Order: structure tokens, then C-alpha cells, then sequence
């Protein structure tokens, strides 16, 4: 009938996510551009997800095709309804600690006991979250796991209870933090970019001054603006080896404003003192923090649409399972039931979703993506 193209849509769906985010799982591995704390979880993120492709989502299949009477042993649905709400647990989770992690780096400034398993360490933690979480599904798991012969979980509480915990206290806490990264980290760009405009222009100023105690005003301010720089380097954690370079291309280009501030004790050579046009170094520290903005400002973009994307699809479910429940005595449950039965798939394709953004606004993920359906490594 009409459901004979949605049918396989279900398989689509399972190809799409048992592929398509596996690939970013070897992407993140393979190479070793995409070696980021922000780009780790992804992978965690895309095992979480893909996991539920392979194992939770197949099941689906199976029942909504036996007309959702349960075809497997009784003792065996109360076990992919947990994977199922663990993994979907843990891939919010995952979510949601990439921008508590992000927001974290904009209000707290900085040594890293860690390096580079500060990922790991977290992630671990994200995982171990969801499993403490899903640790109720089993204990009263074998009954409330079965309504009218069909694997459904059926406690009222979990459902009420764990719609919040796994999806509403996670997504609400991400959509928070994700926009006031978004201000604050469009903020700092206003900042630290206006200093490169104060610091050319008042290099300008003291090219074209023939006036020793001009200069001295005009450049005193140089100091400041680069400072304010300094202390403003992006977080993007912070790294062991990028850092020092810019302590030294901030102090080494320093040198260039305290320098040239002495010789304050006198203009025939403060205007060539401060003649850092010259200076390999202070050309970088432009290009290599503009680049770092605009490697952020791309990030977030695909983290808002992920975020939106991943929100969007599973809300539908999760605000008619509650339904369900906190309309127990006026809906019409076998409506609430059809509903929920197709915003769940709704739902298990925000597990695809996530590749396709990365290939579409990732020129790194894009590459490797073909290199590795081509099989080329
Ligand atoms: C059975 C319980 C633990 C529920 C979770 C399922 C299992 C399979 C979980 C437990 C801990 C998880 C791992 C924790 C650590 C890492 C390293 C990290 O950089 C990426 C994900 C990865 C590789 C996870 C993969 C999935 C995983 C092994
Ligand atoms: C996409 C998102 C916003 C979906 C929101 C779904 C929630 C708010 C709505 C949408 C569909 C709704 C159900 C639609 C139809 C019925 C049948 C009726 O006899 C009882 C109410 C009941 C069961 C509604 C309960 C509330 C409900 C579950
Ligand atoms: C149609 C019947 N099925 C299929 C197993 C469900 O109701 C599953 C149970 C859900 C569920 C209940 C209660 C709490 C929760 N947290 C996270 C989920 C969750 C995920 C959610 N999965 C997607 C489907
Ligand atoms: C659903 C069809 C699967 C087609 C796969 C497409 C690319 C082939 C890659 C291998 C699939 C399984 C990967 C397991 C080893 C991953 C390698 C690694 O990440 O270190
Ligand atoms: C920007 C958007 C980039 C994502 C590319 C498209 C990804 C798939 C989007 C959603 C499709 C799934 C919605 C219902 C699935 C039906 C089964």
C-alpha cells in the first residue's frame, strides 16, 4: 500500500547509521588532523549512536513488521529496551558534554594536569552516567515491561521520570549553554579582533609622526592592545605545543613594542624601532589567530546544527511517551500508541543525521569520508 515505500524507509535508516556514522568513528581514528577533544566525543558520540543502529534499531524493524506482537524470548525485552534507552541516554550525553566541556573553556581561563585523555577521562564519564542511569531498566526489568503483548516500556515513573533525565534536563542544559557560548565566543572575536585594527592603526599613527611625545602617547596604548591580546588567546582545551608559540610570538613581538617604547628616553628611531611591518612574527600571530576564530565560528555553526537537529527529531517522542502518561485517563492510547510508534523513527534518524552535517560543513570529514568508501586509507 502507501507503506510500501516506508517499509524499507526504516532500512534506509539502519544502513544510513550502521555506515555512515561509523565512517566518522574511523575518520576521527585514521587521521590525524581530526585529533580534537571536541572531534573525540564525535567519535564516542558516533559509537553511542552507531551502537543503536546495529543492535537497538534492527529489533524495531522486526517488531514493527510481526505487527508489534513481541517475536523474541519474554526474558529478552526487558535487555534492547535498555540498550535502547542507555545508548539514546548516552548519545544526548554525549551531546550535552560537548558544550558544558565548551562553555567550561570561555569562563575558566586555564596548566593541564591531563593531556589529551582529558577527553577520554570525560568521555568515560559521560558513558558511566548513562549506564548509571539505565541501571533501572534491568533492576526492575524482570511484567511493567509488556502492555498488551508487545515489548513496550511500560513502567509509568521511567517513562515519566526518565524522559527528563534522558532527554529534557540534557537537551535543555546544551541548548543553554550552547547559545551563551555563541555570544561569548562571538564576543571575544569583537575583542580580540579590534585590537589588531588599534594595533595597526596606531602603528600608523606613529609611522606618519614627527612629533617625539606624539609617538609616545600614540604608542604607548600598542602595549595594551596587544596584551589585551595575549590574554585573549582562544581556548579552542589548550594545547601542550600551541601555546608556547604564541607566548613567544606574543612576547617575542613584544619585544618589537617595549623596545621601541625606549627609545620614551628619545623619535629619530622610535618610528623604526616599532617597525614591525618588517617582522616575519607579527605577520603570523594575524593569520594564525584570524584563522583560529573563523575555526570556531564553523564549529559552531555545525554543533548548533546538530544540536537543533538532534533536539528537534527525538522531542516528538519523548513529549507523547510523557503523554502517554500524563495523559492516562483522556487520550486514546491506541492513537498515542501509532504516534509514538512512528516518532521514534522519526527519532532514530537524528542517529544519521550526524555524518551528513559533518560532511557537508567539514572539508576534513569530507575527504577522509570517500578516501574510505573508496577504501583508499
Ligand atoms: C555495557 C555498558 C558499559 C554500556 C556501554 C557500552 C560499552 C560497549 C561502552 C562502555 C565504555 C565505552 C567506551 C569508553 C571509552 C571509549 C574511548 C573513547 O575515546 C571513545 C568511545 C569508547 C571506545 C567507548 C565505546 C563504547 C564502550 C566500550
Ligand atoms: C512534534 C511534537 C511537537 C509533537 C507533540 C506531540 C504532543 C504534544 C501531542 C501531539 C499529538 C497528541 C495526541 C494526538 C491525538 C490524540 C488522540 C485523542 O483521542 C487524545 C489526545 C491525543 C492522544 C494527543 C495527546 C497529545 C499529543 C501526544
Ligand atoms: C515503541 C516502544 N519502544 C521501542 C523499544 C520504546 O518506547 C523505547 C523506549 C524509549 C524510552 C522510554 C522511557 C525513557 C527513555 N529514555 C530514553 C528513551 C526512553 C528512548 C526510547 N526508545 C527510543 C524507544
Ligand atoms: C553497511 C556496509 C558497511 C560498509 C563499510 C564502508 C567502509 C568499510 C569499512 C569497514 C567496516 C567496519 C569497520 C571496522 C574496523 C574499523 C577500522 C578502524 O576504525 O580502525
Ligand atoms: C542541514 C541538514 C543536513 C542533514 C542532511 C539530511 C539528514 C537527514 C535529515 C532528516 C531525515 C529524517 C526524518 C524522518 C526520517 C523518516 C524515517
Amino acid at each position: 500500500q502507501e507503506k510500501n515505500w516506508s517499509a524499507l524507509l526504516t532500512a534506509v535508516v539502519i544502513i544510513l547509521t550502521i555506515a555512515g556514522n561509523i565512517l566518522v568513528i574511523m575518520a576521527v581514528s585514521l587521521e590525524k588532523k581530526l585529533q580534537n577533544a571536541t572531534n573525540y566525543f564525535l567519535m564516542s558520540l558516533a559509537i553511542a549512536d552507531m551502537l543503536l543502529g546495529f543492535l537497538v534499531m534492527p529489533v524495531s524493524m522486526l517488531t514493527i513488521l510481526y505487527g508489534y506482537r513481541w517475536p523474541l524470548p519474554s526474558k529478552l525485552c526487558a535487555v534492547w529496551i535498555y540498550l535502547d534507552v542507555l545508548f539514546s541516554t548516552a548519545s544526548i550525553m554525549h551531546l550535552c558534554a560537548i558544550s558544558l566541556d565548551r562553555y567550561v573553556a570561555i569562563q575558566n581561563p586555564i596548566s593541564r594536569f591531563n593531556s589529551r585523555t582529558k577527553a577520554f577521562l570525560k568521555i568515560i564519564a559521560v558513558w558511566t552516567i548513562s549506564v548509571g542511569i539505565s541501571m533501572p531498566i534491568p533492576v526492575f526489568g524482570l511484567s511493567k515491561v509488556f502492555k498488551e503483548g508487545s515489548c513496550l516500556l511500560a513502567d509509568d515513573n521511567f517513562v515519566l521520570i526518565g524522559s527528563f533525565v534522558s532527554f529534557f534536563i540534557p537537551a535543555t542544559i546544551m541548548v543553554i549553554t550552547y547559545f551563551l557560548t555563541i555570544k561569548s565566543l562571538q564576543k571575544e572575536a569583537a575583542d580580540l579582533e579590534d585590537n589588531w585594527e588599534t594595533l595597526n592603526d596606531n602603528l600608523k599613527v606613529i609611522e606618519k609622526a614627527d612629533n617625539a611625545a606624539q609617538v609616545k602617547d600614540a604608542l604607548t596604548k600598542m602595549r595594551a592592545a596587544a596584551l589585551d591580546a595575549q590574554k585573549a588567546t582562544p581556548p579552542k582545551e589548550d594545547k601542550s605545543p600551541d601555546s608556547p608559540e604564541m607566548k613567544d610570538f606574543r612576547h617575542g613581538f613584544d619585544i618589537l613594542v617595549g623596545q621601541i617604547d625606549d627609545a620614551k628616553l628619545a623619535k629619530e628611531a622610535q618610528a623604526a624601532a616599532e617597525q614591525l611591518k618588517t617582522t616575519r612574527n607579527a605577520y603570523i600571530q594575524k593569520y594564525l589567530t584570524m584563522q583560529s576564530i573563523s575555526n570556531e565560528q564553523k564549529a559552531c555553526k555545525v554543533l548548533g546544527i546538530v544540536f537543533f537537529l538532534f533536539v528537534v527529531m527525538w522531542c516528538p517522542f519523548f513529549i507523547t511517551n510523557i503523554m502517554a502518561v500524563i495523559c492516562k485517563e483522556s487520550c486514546n492510547e491506541d492513537v498515542i500508541g501509532a504516534l509514538l510508534n512512528v516518532f521514534v523513527w522519526i527519532g532514530y534518524a537524528s542517529s544519521a543525521v550526524n555524518p551528513l552535517v559533518y560532511t557537508l560543513f567539514n572539508k576534513t570529514y569530507r575527504s577522509a569520508f570517500s578516501r574510505y568508501i573508496q577504501c583508499q586509507y
